[PDB]
């Protein structure tokens, strides 16, 4: 019953500072342009201890399945090969990605009827807001 409030189908409705976040991560020009246009749907489901987060967009489709606290391999939409660990901290899903000596943290939380995604790379934050589809 952990992540019940996250489960569902969500559509991107707003994004702030995402180009600067992608720059800080190392995403190249063309990917930033095309990725920045996309309006993904995020589909979150839970089956036992396994959480699945799917992103479907015109840019890329991605899918991760994981158990909280248990590291896994992830291929990001920008084609990084990262080692990811996702935990629940005070009701917030906290997703750390490690690659090439770098790290980024993505937090996902419920706020009113929205699902808010905060992506941080060093001093740079981007906020992406999703509503139920
Ligand atoms: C998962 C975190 C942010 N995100 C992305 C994303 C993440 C990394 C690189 C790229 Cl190109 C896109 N697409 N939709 C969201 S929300």
């Amino acid at each position: 019953h952990m992540c019940d409030a996250f489960v569902g189908t969500w559509k991107l409705v707003s994004s702030e500072n995402f180009d600067d976040y992608m720059k800080e991560v190392g995403v190249g020009f063309a990917t930033r342009k095309v990725a920045g246009m996309a309006k993904p749907n995020m589909i979150i489901s839970v089956n036992g201890d396994v959480i699945t987060i799917k992103s479907e967009s015109t840019f890329k489709n991605t899918e991760i399945s994981f158990i909280l606290g248990q590291e896994f391999d992830e291929v990001t939409a920008d084609d990084r090969k990262v080692k990811s660990t996702i935990t629940l901290d005070g009701g917030v899903l906290v997703h750390v990605q490690k690659w090439d000596g770098k790290s980024t943290t993505i937090k996902r939380k419920r706020e009113d009827d929205k699902l808010v995604v905060e992506c941080v790379m060093k001093g740079v934050t981007s906020t992406r807001v999703y509503e139920r589809a």
